[PDB]
């Protein structure tokens, strides 16, 4: 029993932590075989951030230019290149520490790990979620940049973020680990917020399902609904639409409870119509959306209490 | 910005993790040189488990009766040891991966990570609090005894939890390093629930501490407020006492933002009377309470390992 929000050993990403020293800027980088991967605005001082070329600032760079140092020592780099907004420093050592690794991106409502470093230091590891509108309520402070974020299912990791910028809300922007950027932001000091956030539907679902096998069923009616009325109701609660694909992957955990996902879309719309009156979910006052489907199939047991 | 519950990176723990059998019960062990710290219940069936007598039960083993497996190898066991509640396997093979460590027993209220294993294999980490009432409220299934709690302090882990048992609430149990429980609890099949639980109000005003250094000041009002006067309200809602130590405690983070402790009482004792009226704290509608004072100041630090 229990319900936490569990992040992923981070052992495998520790040992991939470097610093990136570019003059006076310094960042965190992954270093992968002989490859350290950090934020192209290493290259950038405080001036080049509003209307930065980054083409431009990295012809005038040489190899030496970058001091890239993993734990005491010093690591010698052989080469540059630029991946969208992700640099790709050449080192003339393989990590020995590196796992079995994939880069993938995500899409919005998919959890990761994140690993914050400072000074190629790893300090905390942390879950959450890529909000739908493509921005993550991390928690980051100067010097975090370069830190990444993941998933490690079997003996894999899979990067799906490096950490990039804040944004004037709090909230943070980063990329893939080919330099692509979710969401429309830039790597650029321009006048840019984060798009009206939406309550991840298909989350929130996964969570009620989670609550219904750790035996909790005080929010469960004898209701049903249309796909399409749920939706005209959860848009009015700023929650993300509903789609078919969503359905389907939900049907495990209807099929695990015996309560259809239609059905448990019908506690969904009542319980935003009444609140929790003074009741919670899982330890929770708040409906919880950083648990996805599959997350949920991970943690609970598959044994209903 | 951005606040998080963060776990310490779990690295030089996931190196320690072997598994352990002994018959047919399988559970976790933590292999620190040539010694394995594991549940003395690995020993028992689950008829011995309504009255054990362990020294009777372990008399009645040989070193080939414990089967250790750190990864894809077989450890050899070559004698065997209890002390309180763990089992002491010493083995053949010193870890390689052995970091600097101490055992240290925990207070209520104190905070660390846990990393949830099963089989000697780690599936996630998370952060948690020892309740007043000595309990955890964590998240294990079925394989996850063994399972320990640690800090980290410098390049040291400070292990202070081991996991134990579930309690009929679905809160769980467990010991110091040493064997020693936390809490009333004994290691058989009985009749045993946890006690009333309170919050820890130093963790509370620490949480509050932290939303006002991240832009939160709507519950800050013009009162202050005897220590004696603030203690006879927190009796009322099961919060645990505020001691004199508490607020030295607190004297950094009181200097950091401005507000004196008990100007920080005075804002918790109106949240404590009228609540929040439909306003959340750091994205959360309850008062948080598995912060503690140098969590906070950790994390808006950047504090690094
Ligand atoms: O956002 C940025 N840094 C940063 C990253 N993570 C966490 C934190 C910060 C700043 C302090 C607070 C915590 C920088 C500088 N500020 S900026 O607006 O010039 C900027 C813009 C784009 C890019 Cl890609 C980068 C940046
Ligand atoms: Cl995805």
């Amino acid at each position: 029993s229990g319900f936490r929000k569990m992040a992923f050993p981070s052992g495998k990403v520790e040992g991939c932590m470097v610093q990136v020293t570019c003059g006076t800027t310094t960042l965190n980088g992954l270093w992968l075989d002989d490859v350290v991967y950090c934020p192209r605005h290493v290259i950038c001082t405080s001036e080049d951030m509003l209307n930065p070329n980054y083409e431009d600032l990295l012809i005038r760079k040489s190899n030496h230019n970058f001091l890239v140092q993993a734990g005491n020592v010093q690591l010698r780099v052989i080469g540059h290149s630029m991946q969208n907004c992700v640099l790709k420093l050449k080192v003339d050592t393989a990590n020995p520490k590196t796992p079995k690794y994939k880069f993938v991106r995500i899409q919005p409502g998919q959890t990761f790990s994140v690993l914050a470093c400072y000074n190629g230091s790893p300090s905390g590891v942390y879950q959450c979620a890529m909000r739908p509108n493509f921005t993550i309520k991390g928690s980051f402070l100067n010097g975090s940049c370069g830190s990444v974020g993941f998933n490690i299912d079997y003996d894999c990791v899979s990067f799906c973020y490096m950490h990039h910028m804040e944004l004037p809300t709090g909230v943070h922007a980063g990329t893939d680990l080919e330099g692509n950027f979710y969401g429309p932001f830039v790597d650029r000091q321009t006048a840019q917020a984060a798009g009206t956030d939406t309550t991840i539907t298909v989350n929130v679902l996964a969570w009620l399902y989670a609550a219904v096998i750790n035996g909790d069923r005080w929010f469960l009616n004898r209701f049903t609904t249309t796909l399409n009325d749920f939706n005209l109701v959860a848009m009015k609660y700023n929650y993300e639409p509903l789609t078919q694909d969503h359905v389907d992957i939900l049907g495990p955990l209807s099929a695990q409870t015996g309560i259809a996902v239609l059905d448990m879309c019908a506690s969904l719309k009542e319980l935003l119509q009444n609140g929790m009156n003074g009741r919670t979910i899982l330890g929770s006052a708040l409906l919880e959306d950083e648990f996805t489907p599959f997350d949920v199939v991970r943690q609970c047991s598959g044994v209903t209490f």
